[PDB]
């Protein structure tokens, strides 16, 4: 006798992100995206700018259409991986799975 055959529900959700670091002033939302598009379709490509002026900050955030896509960008952005490492305008690019977190939570009361 036995009992089990359990299993959790597996669904698809929006959990694909990509953050680029060490961006070059030459880099642009247009180019950047076209660089991460090769791997797969990009949902949205936005490049953060300086709060003071319109100086292209050395960082940008993008999104893929498929989880596998974002992952394909990493292994490629990792110069360590088997023949990888990306570069834009003589500047290496660091792509990592980013996430939009919102610092906010309730704390447990005490006696």
């Amino acid at each position: 006798g036995s009992s089990g055959s359990s299993g959790l529900p597996s669904d698809v959700t929006e959990g694909k992100t990509v953050f680029i670091r060490n961006l070059s002033f030459d880099s642009e939302e247009e180019a950047l995206g076209e660089v991460l598009q090769q791997f797969g379709d990009l949902k949205y490509v936005r490049v953060v700018l300086h709060p003071d002026t319109e100086h292209s900050k050395g960082c940008a955030f993008a999104q893929f259409m498929t989880q596998e896509a974002a992952q394909k960008c990493l292994a490629a952005a990792s110069l360590e991986a088997e023949g990888g490492g990306l570069k834009l305008d003589g500047r290496q690019l660091k792509v990592d799975l980013a996430v939009t977190r919102d610092e906010a939570a309730s704390g447990p009361s005490s006696g």
